[PDB]
């Protein structure tokens, strides 16, 4: 049919990098607090879409393990920001 661009699977790599993009937003407005009932819920929603990329088992894929590593380092940088939304 057509070549086409960004794979079909690549797609979800996507939609879930989007949804990231969205958790980090909601990280700036986020008032919680570190021992409130909603920041566990806030960290716990941010680790959630980092163990469903980091649930794949892959074997010989670059693109893969550089969107995994890529998507897991976004986290990060938001999981402390949060700590110090928290407090």
């Amino acid at each position: 049919g057509s070549p086409e661009f960004t794979p079909p699977s690549i797609k979800k790599i996507i939609h879930v990098l989007e949804k990231v993009q969205y958790l980090e937003q909601e990280v700036e407005e986020f008032v919680g607090k570190k021992t409130d009932k909603a920041y566990w819920l806030l960290e716990e929603m941010l680790t959630k879409e980092l163990l469903e990329l980091d649930s794949v088992e892959t074997g010989g894929q670059d693109s893969v393990r550089q969107a995994r590593k890529e998507a897991v380092c976004k986290i990060q940088a938001i999981l402390e920001k949060l700590e110090k939304k928290g407090l």
